[PDB]
C-alpha cells in the first residue's frame, strides 16, 4: 500500500494555476457590506421613507409646472418621439419620398440634440442634477430613434423585393415599449421572459436603495471633508497642488464610480427589464478581467457597444472606409457626448475631459505593448483610477467649490 | 438585413448566469492594498531593515542558551527525529522485533507530545509567542513522524512478500528533506520542480513582509484601541457586555485571520517549497466557494486533510468501524490539538474553545439543511466570523488584559 499521492501542481492563487472560480469573494464583499452598514441603512430607510409623500410632490408640480424645467423636458421628449413615429408611419403607407423622410428624420434628431442643450444653457433656474437627467434622457432618445429609423429603413428596402412583419410593427405600443426598454438597438421581435419574478424585483430594489445610501455616505463622509480642507478651484492653481489634492480623492472617487456601475447597470436595468419582461439581460461583460484597455472599453457597456457596432461602425465599413477612420469617428463621437453630458449641465467648458480622453490612447498602446497576464489587468485597474473618473472629478470639484 | 441580435440571457453577477471567472476582483484588492499602503510599507521596511543584525542576535543566543527555552526546544526536536530514524533503521536491518519497534515508536510520539507541554507549563521564563512556535513545531513533528513510521511499516510488510526502493530510503538526507517539506504525508519519491524561480521567491518574500506589516498595523490601530476602551477580562463579565464587545472586534479579527491564511498557507509555504524544489503545491482548495461547513473544513487545509484521510480515517475504516466513529475521533483529536495549541501557550484553560467546536456541529447541520446556492456560501462566510476565530479572540483578549 506504499503507493503515492503527490503530483506536480500549483496553488490556486498563483497565475500559473488557471483557476477562475471566485464567486466567494463577491459573496464576502456583500456579507461584509451588509454586516457593517445594515443598522445605518435600516435607520435611514425608516427615517426617510416615513416622509414618503409622492402625492404631495406630484400636486406641487401640478400647481406650477413652468418652474420645473427638467421634468418638462423629460415630458416634451415625447413630442420628438411622436414626430419620428409619424414620419415612419407615413413612409410605410402614404408614398412619402424617401429623401424627404431622411431629411425630416435628420431634422428631428438634430432638434433632439440641440433643444435640451439650449434650454439648459438659457434657463438658469434648472438644477445641475436635473439638467443631467434631462440630457441623459435626450441622449438615450437620440440613440434609440437613430436605431428605430435605421431598422425601419432596412425593412422597407427589404419589402421592395409569435412573429411580426414590417408594416405591422408601427404602433404606439411597440414604439413606447422600445423607448422604455434597456437597449439601444431596435428589433421587431424582442425576446421575452416567461413571468415577472417578485423576489428578483425586491432584491433589485433593495440593492438600489442600499447602494444609494452607501454612495451618499461615502461622498458626505469622505470626499466633502477632504475637499473642505482647502476650498480652492482647480483652475488657477499650481500643478503640484492639483496632484497633491487629487491623490487624496482618487480612491473614494473610484469607489463611487464602481458603485455607480453596479447599481446602475446591474440592479436598475435588471429591475426595469424584469418589470417589462425583457429577455436579453447582457448589459455588461467581464471588464474586470480585462488585460488591455480596448477589451475594457468594449466590454464595460454592452448597449452602447452594440449600437456603435451595428449602426455606426459596420455601416461605415460597408460604405468603404479604413478601420482607422471608423475608430477615429467613434472616438470623436464619444468625446462630443462626454462634453455634452459633463460640461453642459455644469455650464463649465474646460479642456480637461478632452485631454483625458486623448491621453487615454498612448496609455492604451503602452498597456498593450508592455504588460500581459495579471500585470495587464493590474495596469488596467490602475488606469481606471487615474483615468477618466479623475477628469470628471475635477469638473465636479470645481463646480462644488465655485457654487456650493 | 433586418436580422436579430438579442437572445435570452442573464447578467454575469446574477447567480443564474453560471459565471465564475473573477480574478479581476483579486487583482483589484491587490492594487488597492498596494496603492493605499506602499509608502508606509516602504518607510517601515527601511526603518526596521536598517537594524538587521542577525549576527548580533545569534551571538547573543550563543552567550547564554539556557535563557531562551523556545529555540532550545526547536533544536531538541532533532533528538526525537534521530530516535525515530534509528528505530526505523534498526527495524529494516537488525532483526528488531516489530512489536518492540511499535512500542518504541509509541513512546517516542508520546514524548514528542508531552515534553514541550511540560517544559512550557513549568518554565515561566518563556514568552507566550515563542511557546506557540515550539508547540507548533512539535505538533508538526509528531504528525510527520507518525506518517514516517506508517509508510515504512507498509513498505516493510510489502517486502515480506529516478526511483528508490524501501531499504535505500532510510538516510538523513531524505529524512531531513521530509522534515522541512511543506507536507505531512510521507512518500519515498517526492515530485520535484525543475528549477528555483528567483522572481517567484522574491514575490513570496515581499508578500510575507507586506502582509506582516499590514497585520501589525491592523492590530495596533484597530483592535488594541477597541480593547483599551474598557479593559476587563471576559471571565467574570455579563454576557451582554461580552457580546457588545465582541461585536466591535468580530470584523478586524476576521480580517486578521484572512491575512493569516494568505501569508501562511500561500506565500510562506510556496517560498519553502520553492527553496526546496517541492513539486506538489496544492496547499488549499476553493474553500471560499463552499456551500456548506463540511466542504470548508475539508478544503481549507489540504495537508492536514490528507493526513487525516490517509493515516487516521481510512486505516480506522479498514479495521472495521462505522463512519460516525471515525468522524467523532477526528473531532476529538482536533479539539485536543486546539487545546494544546491555544490553552497551553497562554496557561489559560477555559471552556470556550470546546463549546465553540461543539456549537460548530448544529450550525453545520442547519447550514446544510436550510441554505443552498449563494445563500449557503453567505451563511458559511457568516459562520467564519462568529465561529472559532471568536473563541480564539476571547483567549487572546483575556490574556492581553490580564498580563499586558
Ligand atoms: C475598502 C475601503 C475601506 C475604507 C474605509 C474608510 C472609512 C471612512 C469612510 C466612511 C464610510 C461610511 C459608509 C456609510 C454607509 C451607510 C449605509 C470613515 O469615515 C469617517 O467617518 C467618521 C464618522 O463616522 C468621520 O468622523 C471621519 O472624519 C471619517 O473619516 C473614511 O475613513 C477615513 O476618512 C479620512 C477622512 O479624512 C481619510 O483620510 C482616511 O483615509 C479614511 O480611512
Ligand atoms: C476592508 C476593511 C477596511 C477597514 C478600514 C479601517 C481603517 C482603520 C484601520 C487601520 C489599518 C492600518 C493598516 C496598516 C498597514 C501597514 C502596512 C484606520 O485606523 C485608524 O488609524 C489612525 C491612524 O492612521 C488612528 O488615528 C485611528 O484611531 C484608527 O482608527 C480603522 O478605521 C477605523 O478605526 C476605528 C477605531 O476606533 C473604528 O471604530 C472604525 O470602525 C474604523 O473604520
Ligand atoms: C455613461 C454613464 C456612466 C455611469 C458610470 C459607469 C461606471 C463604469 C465602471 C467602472 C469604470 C469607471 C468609468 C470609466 C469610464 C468613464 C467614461 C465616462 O463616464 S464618459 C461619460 C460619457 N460617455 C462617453 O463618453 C462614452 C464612453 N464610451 C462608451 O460608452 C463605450 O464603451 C464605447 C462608445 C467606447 C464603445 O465603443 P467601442 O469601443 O465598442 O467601438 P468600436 O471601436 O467599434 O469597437 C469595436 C472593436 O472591434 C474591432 N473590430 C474589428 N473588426 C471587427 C468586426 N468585424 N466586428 C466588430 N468589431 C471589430 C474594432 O477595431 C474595435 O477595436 P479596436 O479599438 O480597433 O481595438
Ligand atoms: C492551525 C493554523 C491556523 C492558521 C490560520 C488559518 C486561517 C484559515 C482561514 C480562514 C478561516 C478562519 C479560521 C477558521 C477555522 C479556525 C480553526 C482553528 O484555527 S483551530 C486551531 C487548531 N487546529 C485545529 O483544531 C484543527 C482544525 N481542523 C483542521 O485543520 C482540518 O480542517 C480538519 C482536521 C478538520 C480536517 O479533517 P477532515 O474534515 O478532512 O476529516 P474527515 O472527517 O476524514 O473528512 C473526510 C470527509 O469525507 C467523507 N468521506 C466519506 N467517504 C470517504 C472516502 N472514501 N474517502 C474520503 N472521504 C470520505 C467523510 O465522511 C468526511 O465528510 P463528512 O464530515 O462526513 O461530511
Ligand atoms: C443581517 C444581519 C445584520 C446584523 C447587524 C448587527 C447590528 C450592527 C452591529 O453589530 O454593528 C457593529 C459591527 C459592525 O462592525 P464595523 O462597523 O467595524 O464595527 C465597528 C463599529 N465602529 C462598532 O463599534 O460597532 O457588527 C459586526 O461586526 C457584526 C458581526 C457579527 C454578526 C453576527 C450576526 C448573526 C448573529
Ligand atoms: C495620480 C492622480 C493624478 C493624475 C494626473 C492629474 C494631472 C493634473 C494636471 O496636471 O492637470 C493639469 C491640467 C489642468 O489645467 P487647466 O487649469 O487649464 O490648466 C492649468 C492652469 N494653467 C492653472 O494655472 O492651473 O489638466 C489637464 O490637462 C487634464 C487633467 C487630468 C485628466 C486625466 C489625465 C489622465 C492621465
Ligand atoms: C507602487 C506605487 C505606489 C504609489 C504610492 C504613492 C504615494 C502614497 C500616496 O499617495 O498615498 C495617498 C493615497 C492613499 O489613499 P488612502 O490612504 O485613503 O489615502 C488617504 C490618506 N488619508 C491621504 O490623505 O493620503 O494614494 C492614492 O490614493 C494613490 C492613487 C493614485 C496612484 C497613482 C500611481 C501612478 C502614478
Ligand atoms: C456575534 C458574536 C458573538 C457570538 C456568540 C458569543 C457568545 C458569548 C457567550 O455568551 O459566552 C458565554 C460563555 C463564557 O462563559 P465563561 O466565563 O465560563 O462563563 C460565564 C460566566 N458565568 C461569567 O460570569 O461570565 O462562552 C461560551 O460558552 C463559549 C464562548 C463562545 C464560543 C463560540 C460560540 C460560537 C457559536
Ligand atoms: C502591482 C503588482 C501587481 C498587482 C496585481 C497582482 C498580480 C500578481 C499576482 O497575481 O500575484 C499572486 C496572486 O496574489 C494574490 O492572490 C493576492 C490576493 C490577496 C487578497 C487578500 C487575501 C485573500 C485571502 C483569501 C481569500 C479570502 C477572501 C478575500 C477577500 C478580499 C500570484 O502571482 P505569482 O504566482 O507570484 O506569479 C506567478 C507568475
Ligand atoms: C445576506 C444575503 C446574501 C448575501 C450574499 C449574496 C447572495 C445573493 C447574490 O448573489 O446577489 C446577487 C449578486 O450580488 C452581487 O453581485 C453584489 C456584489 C457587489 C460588489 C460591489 C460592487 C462590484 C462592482 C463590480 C465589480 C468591481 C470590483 C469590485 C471589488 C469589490 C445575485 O443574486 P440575484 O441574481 O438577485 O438572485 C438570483 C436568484
Amino acid at each position: 500500500w506504499e503507493l503515492r499521492c503527490h503530483r506536480l501542481q500549483d496553488s490556486l492563487f498563483s497565475s500559473d494555476s488557471g483557476f477562475s472560480n471566485y464567486r466567494g469573494i463577491l459573496n464576502w464583499c456583500v456579507v461584509m457590506l451588509i454586516l457593517s452598514n445594515a443598522r445605518l441603512f435600516l435607520e435611514n430607510l425608516i427615517k426617510y421613507g416615513i416622509l414618503v409623500d409622492p402625492i404631495q410632490v406630484v400636486s406641487l408640480f401640478l400647481k406650477d409646472p413652468y418652474s420645473w424645467p427638467a421634468p418638462c423636458l423629460v415630458i416634451a421628449a415625447n413630442v420628438f418621439a411622436v414626430a419620428a413615429f409619424q414620419v415612419e408611419k407615413r413612409l410605410a403607407v402614404g408614398a412619402l419620398t424617401e429623401q424627404a423622410g431622411l431629411l425630416l428624420h435628420v431634422a428631428n434628431l438634430a432638434t433632439i440634440l440641440c433643444f435640451p442643450a439650449a434650454v439648459v444653457l438659457l434657463v438658469e433656474s434648472i438644477t445641475p442634477v436635473g439638467s443631467l437627467l434631462a440630457l441623459m434622457a435626450h441622449t438615450i432618445l437620440f440613440l434609440k430613434l437613430f436605431s428605430y429609423r435605421d431598422v425601419n429603413s432596412w425593412c422597407r428596402r427589404a419589402r421592395a423585393k409569435h412573429t411580426v412583419s414590417y408594416p405591422d410593427n408601427l404602433t404606439y405600443r411597440d414604439l413606447y415599449y422600445f423607448l422604455f426598454a434597456p437597449t439601444l438597438c431596435y428589433e421587431l421581435n424582442f425576446p421575452r421572459s416567461p413571468r415577472i419574478r417578485k423576489r428578483f424585483l425586491l432584491r433589485r430594489i433593495l440593492e438600489m436603495l442600499f447602494f444609494t445610501q452607501l454612495q451618499v455616505g461615502l461622498i458626505q463622509q469622505w470626499m466633502v471633508p477632504t475637499i473642505q480642507n482647502s476650498m480652492k478651484p482647480f483652475k488657477d492653481m499650481d500643478y503640484s497642488r492639483i496632484i497633491e489634492r487629487l491623490l487624496k480623492l482618487a480612491v473614494p472617487n473610484h469607489l463611487i464610480w464602481l458603485i455607480f456601475f453596479y447599481w446602475l447597470f446591474h440592479s436598475c436595468l435588471n429591475a426595469v427589464a424584469e418589470l417589462m419582461q425583457f429577455g436579453d439581460r447582457e448589459f455588461y461583460r467581464d471588464w474586470w478581467n480585462s488585460e488591455s484597455v480596448t477589451y475594457f472599453w468594449q466590454n464595460w457597456n454592452i448597449p452602447v457597444h452594440k449600437w456603435c457596432i451595428r449602426h455606426f461602425y459596420k455601416p461605415m465599413l460597408r460604405r468603404g472606409s479604413s478601420k482607422w477612420m471608423a475608430r477615429t469617428g467613434v472616438f470623436l463621437a464619444s468625446a462630443f457626448f462626454h462634453e455634452y453630458l459633463v460640461s453642459v449641465p455644469l455650464r463649465m467648458f474646460r479642456l480637461w475631459a478632452f485631454t483625458g480622453m486623448m491621453a487615454q490612447i498612448p496609455l492604451a498602446w503602452f498597456v498593450g505593448r508592455f504588460f500581459q497576464g495579471n500585470y495587464g489587468n493590474a495596469a488596467v485597474w490602475l488606469s481606471l483610477i487615474i483615468g477618466q473618473p479623475i477628469a470628471v472629478l475635477m469638473y465636479v470639484h470645481d463646480y462644488y467649490v465655485l457654487n456650493y
